[PDB]
This record gives C-alpha cells, structure tokens and sequence, in this order.
C-alpha cells in the first residue's frame, strides 16, 4: 500500500508523538469522524520517516486505536469515530501522488520535526 | 481524471447545490469557466457492504460525459454553474493528470449549501 | 503551442490580445532585463477560446520575425529596457525535460476582455 | 532531475556565492537540510547534498561544474528524504548574485 499523505522526517532524537486531539493531517474534504487513525515509522540508518494511515487501513489495519507497537503512534481529533476506515483505504501511487501533510497551526511537534 | 478531489458522501442524501453554487474554486480560471457537472463513483469493499461515494468535479465538455450537454439529466450526474458563465466546451482547463500532476483540493465560497455527509 | 515556456492566455472574449507598450511580458525572475522582448502568437484547434502562447524574441514559430512585425495572430511586447536581440539563450521548451511557467502577469497589467491572469 | 528552476548564466561568469548564501527557498524543508550544490547542465541546476547526479561528492569537493552552498545551521548529511521530483528557485532579498545572474 501507500500512504494518503507525504512523510513528515524526524531529524533529532524525540520520536513522533502529539497530544491527544491533534496529530491528524488536515483533509478538508473528509468527514469529521474519520479524523482518527495512525502514523507509522519507517527507517532505511537515515532520517526516519513517519507515514499517516487511517483507522483500520494501511500495515496496521487489524490494531486497535490505542493498540501499544512501536514504530505506531495514534492521533485522533476531537469528535473521531473507533471504526476502520475502509471507504479510505490506502493511496495507489500510479493513480494518486501524495498529499502535502499539513497540520493545523498550533499543532505542537517535537524537536526536529516541521510542518 | 478530475482537477479537484472528490467529495465524497458520508450520508444517504446525494450532492446537490442552488443554482449557483457548488463550482469549486480555481484561481486559475476564468469567470466564463465556472460551470460544469459533479460525477458519482460508487465503489464496494467487499467485506464478509457499498462504501462512501464520491463525486468528481469536471468542467463543460470534459471529464467522461465530455459530451452531455449542460442540464442533461442522468442518474449519478448532477450540474453546478456559477452566474455569469458560459455553456461552451472548455478544452483548455480539460483535465488532470492523476499520478504525474497534483489534484487540487475542492473548496468553495464561504457559505456554500453543502447536503449532510459532504464537506470542503 | 505547448512549444513555449509559459502557460497559454485564452482568450474567452471576441477582442483579441493586445497591450499597452511596456506591458505584456510573462514574470521570469531568473532573466535579465535585456530578455524581457518576445511576441504573442495566437493558436486555434466548432471553434474553441483562442489561446495566446509567449515567445521570447527570435524564439519559437516566429523566430525570424523582427519586433514589431505586422503579422495575423502575432502581437509584440517588451518592457521598459529590453534589448531587441535574438533570445537564443533561452529558446522554446522541451515538454519531454521542462514543464510550463504558469503565465503571470504583473498587478496592474491593462488587460483585453475575457482575459485574466 | 532538480526540484527548482536553474539560475540561468548570462556570460561567462561562473555562479557562485557567499558563506551562508545560496540555497533556494523551501518551505517544505527544514533548517538542518539547507545544504546542496549547483550543477552546471549554460543552467546551474540545484541539488540538495547527497542527491542529484552527484550524490556521492561530499561537501567541499573541488570538481569542475560544481559550486557548494550552505545556510547557517545546516548538517553536513545525506538528504535523501528530500529527494528529486517545478519550483521557482527563490532566494532570500539581499543575496549576493554574480554578474549575470538574476533571481
Ligand atoms: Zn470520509
Ligand atoms: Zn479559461
Ligand atoms: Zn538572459
Ligand atoms: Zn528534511
């Protein structure tokens, strides 16, 4: 699979992670209650690189939301739902590019990483 | 394949707009160029179920109903027109490519009547 | 068509292209004042809204033409300071190696009807 | 395979500039990665170190056609994340540009 959006890049040594609420990259045109899912590490050693998947879609689509693995952080706004997002999925790279990652400003990010 | 993204519908009302409303917003397009029909893609998971549809916006004369004229009534197909348009082909916008270009994110103008389970 | 550096000016009016001297040229940063000289040449593929496509001087379908040559479908522009030399340092675009420039012009410019940028 | 748009040499000046200056703008790229080079095709094409044709030269490296640049505060590593794909090539106001050369 792929993932929806672009990867946001850790460069220091504080792993990705957000407080509850925020975390969930802006995508105007989905529902509220799809704003829940989980971003997932992926390292090369290089810069390692964090891709954002939807609840129940992408590697980790059997995890339940919470589910403690790491290499997986979980993000989930205000009003989300705990139901996979299968009408999501997962982004086809011959048929979709990537999503710029935004975030909604305020949104607190570790040191070494930027949106 | 469409400019914008799709809306998609997270309820069991279709999309439908006022007559002047729910063409997305290009800044690179003129006034004459904001008309053009919504287009529903239904699609199945197939979980032991029919997912969300989503509609993909195409300008007059492009798209896959590159043919319909404005106003032609066909199921899974409904039309938007901002005032002031024109009802002509609009080959130079045409449409995008998917995996080597970038689709734009459909907006509209603050104070679009959006149906329960669409949002921009 | 698709020849040029920029994106087309289509024309969605019936009054063709044309500018007031000193205006007309596509911003590009990266060149110098000297390169700011070219033409405007019409293409028409029912008829569909007339697209004006830039070319610098001496470059593209007209590239032997002089400034301000008298030619349908060909309209000339310059700014303030350009010199009136062949611009074969910059000559067309490869679609294959370099995409279009979105065609933008400065705030202000004096446009025909139908026209935008 | 660049990401911006060459800086364009209008005579035979080679490009070049001061420490600190150089590196185009990039709003989607963070302070440690303002660092590349400039390959001469005449254009001079961008590339952030470790990418680009010349990936494996590391920073410093006298070749012919090559000029480095740096921001201050950068890290001298490999950004691959970053990668090659157009983007104006924009540089900050005041930044010292050869003869020849515009932005
Ligand atoms: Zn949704
Ligand atoms: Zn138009
Ligand atoms: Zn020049
Ligand atoms: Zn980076």
């Amino acid at each position: 699979t792929a993932s929806w959006f672009t990867a946001l890049t850790q460069h220091g040594k504080e792993d990705l992670k957000f407080p509850r609420g925020q975390g969930v990259p802006i995508n105007t045109n989905s529902s509220p209650d799809d704003q829940i899912g989980y971003y997932r590490r992926a390292t090369r050693d290089l810069s390692p690189r964090w891709y954002f998947y939807y609840l129940g879609t992408g590697p980790e689509a059997g995890l339940p939301y919470g589910a403690n693995k790491d290499g997986i952080i979980w993000v989930a706004t205000e009003g989300a739902l705990n139901t996979p997002k299968d009408h999501i999925g997962t982004r086809n790279p011959a048929n979709n590019a990537a999503i710029v990652l935004q975030l909604p400003q305020g949104t607190t990010l570790p040191k070494g990483f930027y949106a």
